Formats: structure tokens, C-alpha cells, sequence
DNA sequence: TTGCATAACGATGCAA
DNA sequence: TTGCATCGTTATGCAA
DNA sequence: TTGCATAACGATGCAA
DNA sequence: TTGCATCGTTATGCAA
DNA sequence: TTGCATAACGATGCAA
DNA sequence: TTGCATCGTTATGCAA
């Protein structure tokens, strides 16, 4: 199935050097498993696979971090956001496509900045006031779902 | 902090926020390093005479109490490790730098500490001007911030 | 009916010391009137009844203010908001779940703060720019309804 | 048809001095063309016709600018906005009734101010954070349509 | 104010706001204490040469006029009772405190008064720095604010 | 600028914005006067070792590079024509005025230039306070700004 | 004095 | 509008 | 000069 | 697109 | 070194 | 969930 294909992908990547998704499709094909690039795109996105390279390092090869870090540049953005939510998030709420977050006075800009830097797929953008942040959910995510996601980190 | 200090913080918290529940109050307290349970907050609010106030057709209510602050500078010192990138000075001004967006948060904590050598603060986005009370200089203020770290 | 039940409630409260809604249900029952706690919750909310107590005052008893004040702490939040709307609100408008309020330059924060402090049931939160405030309506209230409510006070 | 009626209107205005739409209806009637005030309102709005007058100049007469300026006061609110969008707009996006615009750090207020001053018919209002602007679309315009309009100027 | 002063305010108002109607203009004027009816505003705007301007497919239009201010300091003094919590100073700075969020509003009114002894202002959320023009000191500025109350 | 300078700007740009595409990077660069095509940016980002980073279920990614600035003051000088309405001073402060809303944008560019004679800046809405490093005076700073125009 | 576990209490979406 | 069922919110007996 | 009351004027949701 | 009906917005005769 | 044109590559709305 | 078809995004051979 899917989770089996993905296990094979984490394996094929750590052992080989895949530079493209079509390339990973052929690597899976010779191994019996047949998938399209479309699906691998989805898998790698779920896997958190990142096309890596060093300075002057040309086209990268895919690699999934083992909760080990992306060298130097943390990913990291999300963990930092989670820490600041735990510290600064006072309440969450929602209406339509909006999650509304409250913070202590003056803290909204700092928390919103942390959320922007996490670059969440379901967030179109944020605006901070002084103690309130409007977070715009990317369709079809609702404000209520976005809010629940923030709540779970509160 | 202890009962009396925590309750002073609570009064401060309730005047600047709109607190709908003891759970919210706990989150506001935890933001300044104070961690207590809902049972304690129930007791604090009773001792304080705090009431969950609402008008006509007014929903569920918010807590208010009828009519410096303890740990004030410790709340401020607490944030310096996180939010103080650097200090500097010129004449009667200390100039503090913070991560992007953090200036108002740290400046608010400086204000609440109500230091007698500080006339006031203004925050931009990543910079705070702290105005020294004569004859204290900006340099001394900066030194105070560096020492509270 | 309802308004009759409520008249009795304003009466039962000023004469007795009701510490719970179930208690007010029994006080109404012995008086013939049968209601559930659910309805009393709604009535007290409409009535603006507040569970009052002094310092170290234990569990409160319900009391409805007679446009007399809630001692020291004004309610009060609403009147102040209404005054600042009259003074600072330049225009109201709406879209979807949003009321959009305009103020003179620089006044938006101050007006938004007043609205937050009123803690209106139909407002999820506010964000102030410099001369514009976005007010997020709590479902099912629409932005247009919220805006009309602010208009009425303009 | 319509574009023919409008060509006649640009003509009737530059040659005569029309002080009201009902007046422009009679001027078109004597010329065969029959329309209501409602339609002329729509035409003049599309035409960009403006009721002009000088200081102490009483009731104005309609005039459509020939990309020549409205004397002194630029109409140019729009041109200025277009210039600043070209300079400052980093990306556009949308959700529901919202267009979300991103700018370099610190530029959001300045760009949002420019958009306000353009007073676009399909914009209810704007709020600026530091690098993000929420633009509220006036129903029935969607956020996506608003965003595309800004994209076109990016 | 009278005709000439009110019309000066109107010009100032029309350049910083986007005014779609005379009703809006009345609300903007009422915010700075000036109360007149729509009839008077119709007449003011005519005397001013103000036009309701719009481009192509441009909607209903906003008022603009082609090409200190009267009562400027009175508009500022007007707000002090409301918005001035306290004044203080240090060197060339006066430090004003306001209710939460009110700093930009009061600072804007200070700016419009264009006092010759004031180089400029910066507002945070509840604090304004007013920069004194040499050799005026912050203390004298603070005294001026206290006296205008 | 040339390869090395442009790439320095890119590093600065990538740390303060969340850049999802080379197209976005081009818009950010164009905002500070640098115009290059996507092909060049592809090459810049490769030379920089920049990676399009994302976590688990993390969407499409944003560019980051592992681990003052060239043309810094020219970026600042660039904006003065647009954004500097006037300069003035008092003691250790230069006071800059900008069009409404522009203060943060110009102050950010001043900060990035990192002038040794400038301790820091605070922006309001239309005013910037630039704090002079002793013994430089606010007047000299103002003169520097007027000369960079 | 506090936390814990639980009881008492108040609010609310849904169907009628 | 209400009641029902249920859930979020607040109070409190007991151990430490 | 201003407010009041009202008339003149322009804009707009709805059906066709 | 247009017209109808209507409403929000702006101009103006008269009393003071 | 860069731009241009184009190829290679990755993401995604829709139907199944 | 997947594949298809397609589109937005990124890489690269060649002229200058
Ligand atoms: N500005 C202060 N002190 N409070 O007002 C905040 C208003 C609004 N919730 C906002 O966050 O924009
Ligand atoms: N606004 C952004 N992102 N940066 O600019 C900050 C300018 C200035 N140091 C201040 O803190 O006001
Ligand atoms: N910042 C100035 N001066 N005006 O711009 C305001 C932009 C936007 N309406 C806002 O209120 O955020
Ligand atoms: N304040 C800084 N430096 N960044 O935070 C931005 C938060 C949010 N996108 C906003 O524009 O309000
Ligand atoms: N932002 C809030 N809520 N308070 O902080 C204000 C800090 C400082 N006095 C200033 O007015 O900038
Ligand atoms: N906020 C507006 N619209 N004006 O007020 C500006 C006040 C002050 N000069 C500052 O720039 O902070």
C-alpha cells in the first residue's frame, strides 16, 4: 500500500542518490512498485523530503531528516513556533476562514512573526495587532481547523 | 511567587486583558513564568473579590476586580535572555535591540517594572528607546539591563 | 410567558439570595412556574444577572443591576465603548464575517481597545491598523449585522 | 448600442455643459437615443466622468478627462498605487473575501496607505501589519478576483 | 470655529482621509470637536472648490481639493483631558503617557499643532516622545502640556 | 550590484522574508533596486547553497541558506528621494519625516546600512528618531542624510 | 497553601 | 422558545 | 452664516 | 444590459 | 556573467 | 488514494 511504498522510499533515498521524482519512480519500478510522479510528490511532501545540496552544490538529491536537523538552518521554524505558542498563546477562536489568536499585551507581532516563519501550508498569511492575530486559512482549511491546530500547541 | 504576589499580578493581568475563564488566566500567568492550577486561581479570584462581569444580553462575562508590581523586574529580567539582542546608549537614552516584532513585548515588561531611573519607553519593531531619568545616563541603564540578564 | 417569568426572577433575586440556577428553578417551582436550568441560563444572560461577591466573599448570589453600577468596576465597558464610537467612528461597512470600521488617522488602536474591553458576545476579536479596524463577527452573526450594531452607536 | 451611446456622451459633454444626468438624458433624447438616468449613472461611472467646478464654483458640469489630469488633484491616486505595487508587492494570495498582499519588511503600511488613497470600488478597507496587508473585497468581488487585480499590477 | 477655520480643518481632513460623503466629513469634524450640519458642509465644499473625484470604472468618488492649522493647538488641548495620563521629561525629551492604544492619536494632534518648540513626535502604544527644539528643554515642553490641559 | 553583492543582499532578504519562489525573490530584490532574471537567481541560490526547506507535511518549502551589507547605504540613499520629506535635529537625535506609513520602511533601510555613527532607529508612522553615537550630534546625522539624497 | 480528582454549576447545539 | 443532553467552567474535600 | 426641511440628484438591488 | 423603484447623498429657499 | 528561450522538474484540481 | 493532465517553478545550452 501507501505506507509500505513510503517505507521503501525512505530506504531507497538513504541508500541511493535520487535527483528527481521520475528517477525515484524508476527506482521503485525496478523494485516492482508502480507509481506516478504525482504520488511521489505527495509522498515526499508527507515524508518531509527535501532536495539537499551544499554551497555551489548543483542540483540536489532528496533526503528525509531523521529528526536530525537540516544542517544549520533549523526546520526548526515549526519547533520555534510551537515553543512560542506554548508560551504566548492565551486563547484561540475562529470565524469563517479566520483563526483569531490572543496573546498578552504587546506580544502579537512576535508570535505572528514566528507563525509566518514556520510557513504552514494551511496559512495564507497573518496580521498582528497588539494582543490579537488574524490568521487566514488557505482554502479548504477552515478557521476552526486552523484554530484547533493552534489550540493543540497552546 | 506566593499568594500575595501572584494575586497582584492577577490584578494587573485582568485590567489589560479580557479574561473569560480561569484557563485563560492561567495562560496569561504562565506567559510571565507563573504556573499554578485552576483550583488555586478559583481561590485567588475569590480572595480578590473578582467577579465575572457582564451587562444585559452580555454573554458569559469577563473577570474584573472592584476598584510597582511584585516580581515586576523579575518578569522583565525573565524576558532579557529571550528578547534582548543587544544594548547600547547615547546621552539620556538606552537603545535596546530585540528579535523582529518583539520590541513592544519587552518594552511593556520594562514599563510594568516601573524602574525609578526610567522615565518611559517607546518600542518600534525591533528597537526600544528607554529614556533615563536625570541624572542617570543611558549608559548606566544599558549596564543595568546587561546586569539583570 | 417569558417576560413574566423574568419579572418574577428580578423579584425573586432582590428579595432572596440565589446561589445557583437550579436553586432559582426550585424558587420558581414553589411559585408555580416550571422551567429548566437551560432557560434560566438564557434569562439571566438577557437580564444581565451577575453572580456577585465581595473580597474573600465565597460563592456569589445572583443580582441584576438597576442601571445602578456594578460596584467600582463599571459595566461600563459598554458605555465607554459607545462614547468612543460616537466620538471616533467615521464609517462602518462589511464583507462576509467582517465589520470594517474607519476612524480618524491614528485612532484605530484606541477605538479597537475600547471595543475589546466591552467584550461583546458577537465579536470574536479585533485588529487595529492606523485608521481601520477589522471586527470579526462570531457565527452566526454576520459582518453586516455587526456593522449595523456599530452604526447604531455612531 | 452602449459603446455608441457612450461615444455620443463623451461628445455631448465636451460640446455642452451638462449639470445633471436627467439633463444628459434629454440631450440624448433630442438626438434620438433614449436612456434612463440609471443607465447614464452607469455610463458616467464607466466613463470616469466627474462633476467639475472651481472655487466658489456652484454646481458642477460633467467632464471626462482625456488622460489629461483632474486639475491639481491627481486621479493619479490609482497611478500612484500602481507604481507602489510594482515597487513593493512581493506576492498576492487570497482566501474567501480576502486578498493577502506581502511586502518587504516594514513596507506594508506604506503600500496599504496607497491602496486606501486609490479608493477602489471593490475594496471595503485594508489593514497593514509589517509585511502583510489584508484587503477586504466588497461583495460580490472575491478575494481571488481582488488578488488577481493586484497581481496584474505587480 | 468659524467659516475660514473650519474650512482649513476640512482641507487637512481631506488629505489624510478618503472621504466619500459629507456625512463622513461631519463625523471626522465632530472627532475634533467641530459640529456643523450637512448643509454647511455642502457650502464649505463648494467654497473650497472641492470635487468628488473618481477615475474610470472608479465607483462613487472621494472628495479632494485642487492643489500650522487654525485651532490646531486647541484640537490638541482638547484631547489632553481625555488622553494625557501624565507628563515627564529628561534632557530634550518630554515623555507623555496615554491610555493603551491612544498614543498615535494624541501624537498626531500634537504634530498638527506644529509647535515651533517641537521638532517632532514618535508614538508607541501608550507613550509619546516629544522632541524639544533647542534650547527648549523637555521639562518646559511638559510644563506647556500641563498648562494647556 | 555584482554577483557577490547581490548574493549578500539575497542572504539578508531570505532571513527576514519567507521566500517560496525565485519569482518572489526577484520582487524582493527589485524593491531595493536590483533587477536580474530567474536564471541568475537559480545560479545565485546554487552558489549560496540555498535550499528550499520544509518539514513533514510541510507544503512546498521556503528558501533558506545554512548558518554591514554590500550596497547597504545605497539601498538607504535610494529611498531618500522617495521617502524623506524632511530632516531636523535636537541634541543626539536626528528627526526624519516621511509620507504617512513610510517610517518603518525607511527606518529598516537605515538599520540595514548599519552606520557606525548611528546607535539605532525607532519609527512611528511618519517620523523616525535616529539616535546619534557620541560624539556625533543629531545635526551631523541630519546633514549626512541631506547629503546622501 | 497547593494540587488532584471530582463534584457542582453554567452554557449551548440540536430537535421539536 | 424551550428542554434535553452534554460539555466547558468553577468550586471544594482531602492528602501532603 | 447657519440650520432646517425639503427638493434635486445620483446610485443600486432586483427582475426581466 | 437595462429600467424600475427606491434609497442614500447633495443642494438650496427661508427663518433667524 | 548574464539573459533568453526552453527543457526539466514538481505541484495540484479534477474525476474516478 | 491515485493518475491524468496541466501548470507553476527551477535548471541549463547558447549568444553575447
Ligand atoms: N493597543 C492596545 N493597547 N490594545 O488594543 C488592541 C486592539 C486590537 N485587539 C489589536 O490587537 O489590534
Ligand atoms: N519594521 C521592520 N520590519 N523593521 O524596521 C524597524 C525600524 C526601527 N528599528 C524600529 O524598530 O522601529
Ligand atoms: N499608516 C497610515 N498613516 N495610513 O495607512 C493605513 C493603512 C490601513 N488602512 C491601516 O489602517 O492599517
Ligand atoms: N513584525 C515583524 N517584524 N514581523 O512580523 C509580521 C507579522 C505579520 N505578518 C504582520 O505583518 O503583522
Ligand atoms: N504594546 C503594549 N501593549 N504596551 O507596550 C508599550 C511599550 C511602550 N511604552 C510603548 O508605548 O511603545
Ligand atoms: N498615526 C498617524 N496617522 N499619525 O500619527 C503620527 C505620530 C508620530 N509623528 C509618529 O510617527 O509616531
Amino acid at each position: 500500500n501507501r505506507a509500505g511504498r513510503q517505507a521503501r522510499i525512505v530506504a531507497i533515498l538513504s541508500s541511493a542518490q535520487v535527483r528527481s521524482q521520475n528517477e525515484l519512480a524508476a527506482l521503485l519500478a525496478a523494485e516492482g512498485i508502480e507509481v506516478t510522479q504525482a504520488t511521489l510528490s505527495r509522498d515526499l511532501e508527507e515524508l518531509g523530503a527535501v532536495k539537499l545540496r551544499g554551497a555551489d552544490g548543483g542540483t540536489g538529491i532528496y533526503v528525509v531528516p531523521e529528526d536530525g536537523s537540516p544542517v544549520r538552518g533549523v526546520s526548526g521554524g515549526t519547533d520555534r513556533m510551537a515553543r512560542l505558542l506554548g508560551e504566548l498563546l492565551v486563547s484561540t477562536d475562529d470565524s469563517g476562514n479566520l483563526a483569531v489568536l490572543r496573546t498578552p499585551p504587546g506580544a502579537a507581532h512576535y508570535l505572528a512573526s514566528a507563525i509566518d516563519r514556520a510557513a504552514l501550508p494551511q496559512v495564507v498569511g497573518t496580521i498582528a495587532g497588539d494582543d490579537t492575530i488574524l490568521v487566514v486559512a488557505r482554502e479548504p482549511t477552515t478557521g476552526a481547523q486552523l484554530a484547533g491546530m493552534f489550540e493543540n500547541l497552546r
